[PDB]
């Protein structure tokens, strides 16, 4: 059951160049909605000395306002949940690896995180902190040997102006066998709200509506 | 830019080594974001390739600009602008295209190169296995004082599945114009019609662009 | 500080789709020959669903025949040790990322190893476990920005033939200043000698020299 | 086939959109592994852009291969071979190009096609900042029945460093030969002479097949 209300509970681990760190957050949101916020505390590996930007879109499809004519493969693979795991390829080399397990524990949703960068260069964007925010993005999302698939070619904004690309690639893996949709799109709108200076602290909104394009 | 404008347009190119040549005349309605075209195969036919590979070489000053959003491509005419691109499929082929577009009266002119390799013979391309593009979102954005647009879409195949490809493009306006902010151009391209081996093709195109997530306060 | 016959320990620690497990590893080599051995053990997560395959180039180029004429950076770096960080884009679609923290105690080299791929397909040869080995190869080193990258196209061979193929990016960066090396190749050839049936003991060979390609 | 041929070529291209044709003469020895040629732009001069980018597709028939790697090349003559290739420069710079090698006589005779797209203004290409390209070690294995190479190169760059670049190659016989195991062949290609606006150049280039890491003293 998804409710209108569900809560939001999550552990990172992971690594950017070799060196550690680790992440917790709980927040809430409105899966129908498509809307969903959550408090991030830094909890090892801190101050962070990457853009803290390159970890949002790792911290659930399952807040996606969905149509009904487009089948919803993630409000599907609940109570049992699902997984994912993406590669995020950046123009300059930097690549990030990260998955997530989905379970469900009364009403919060409870994510198992891993996330390893590597290759991003010391005079980059990301390891020199110039990144602004993620601009909103169109995710194409389409079923592959009987998974989900999610690709989509975004862009961070950096300070002063330009724009640093990233390549997503995202599989989606049900837990159990649910009806599969057809080639669809989910607009995203990922924002840092508010952060203290070292990043120790973020408060992380997300806005997500699905569709299927021009008619 | 009249609310009624013309096409005339030659492509000459090659796929994997294999030469061609295509014309078209067509029309349009760039503050709709909508036009159409008939191409004709005037050499290299029958085309022994997908002819959807083509398509979206056969204009983005047919899309439909808000007026809050700076539209790179109705301000380069009369001087007109140019474009390049590259189509990298998930299989190793490649397409290079190339688009300088001039103006004539209410006629856009078109001079189309474009050059395709490395398609495997048991492909989908090769094979003729192509049923559509699917509708697609560009993301358009300034790069040193020019407009790039990138967008990885996909075509259905005739199986099931999807054949994805990832879209680079340059835009060149040829004068001075205003820069726009990082947005959107929603498309969808349709051929409406064709003969047996694509010798006639009838090829739509629809074509919005926006500002992404937020119109609905009824 | 870099004796003729030298050990390796390691640790790796990491996950394939999600899934995690870890492999200690002991061995001994020969840098100023090139060539090394070692017997890795599964610790955690086995039997491992994945091929074999796409950890051996994980478990040090320390480990490559130099000649005279040509910086080695990396016996440079001792006793201080240097790390190195890559990303394995295999072509299709699965990505591998992996680290290694490198340093000397004595003689012996100690490996701390991060290793994560994601996004392999189910039906593709490394779920399905059907390669067989990595051809040789020839790595391109080259300087960018003061430190050392290596670019490879290799690929790993098949049970009913042809080829998988990986595009390798790899930093390594010294933990002391080094002398930096001019444009150069490192020959390699890595091969799995013995191991059991689910690959939870593996012998490992590796052979690599460095050379500046065809003369100008 | 002989110890000495000669060579006769023709390349009609574009780079950015701008046109040009280059046309060259050459000799070789094709089982020593080496040749050279004068070209000479015909059209589309002074070219903009680096000449480096253009030599790798100015035929591994000019490559030594020993008697334990099969030469699929030199088995596919007199008919001859085509081959396709991508050039994927690592600031976005993508350049494919085919070429129909022929043999007349003692003259292998090439016809090469060239179109680059999406050069930067301010990249190294387009400010002929390039200097060489370094020695290179190609990857070859058989895909679909014919022959692939893969390689990832660089050229040096005028003020240090280098400017990287992923080669896809996809040979074909136009006959049916004897298909090779994976192997290698290591190159080294120089312009040894040029004048100003490189209108005329003088080109040469070494390549030797290998199996990779395998001097017994005799």
């Amino acid at each position: 059951v998804i409710k209108p209300d569900m809560k939001i509970k999550l552990r990172m681990e992971g690594a950017v160049n070799g060196h550690p760190f680790a992440i917790e957050g709980v927040g809430l949101g409105k899966p129908f909605e498509g809307k969903q916020s959550m408090d991030l505390k830094v909890k090892e590996g801190g101050p962070l000395p990457f853009a803290y930007d390159i970890l949002t879109t790792v911290f659930n499809r399952v807040f996606a306002k969905y149509p009904e004519n487009i089948v919803d493969y993630f409000k599907q693979s609940f109570p049992e949940g699902y997984s994912w795991e993406r590669s995020m390829n950046y123009e300059d080399g930097g690549i990030c690896n990260a998955t997530n397990d989905i379970t469900l524990d009364g009403d919060c949703y409870i994510y198992e995180i891993r996330f390893d960068g590597v290759n991003f260069p010391a005079n980059g964007p990301v390891m020199q902190k110039r990144t602004v925010k993620w601009e909103p993005s169109t995710e194409k999302l389409y079923v592959r040997d009987g998974v989900l698939k999610g690709d989509v070619n975004t862009a961070l904004s950096l300070e002063g102006g330009g724009h640093y690309r990233c390549d997503f690639k995202t599989t989606y893996k049900a837990k159990k066998v649910v009806q599969l949709p057809d080639y669809h799109f989910v607009d995203h709108h990922i924002e840092i709200k508010s952060h203290d200076k070292d990043y120790s602290n973020v408060n992380l909104h997300e806005h997500a509506e699905a569709h299927s394009g021009l008619p």
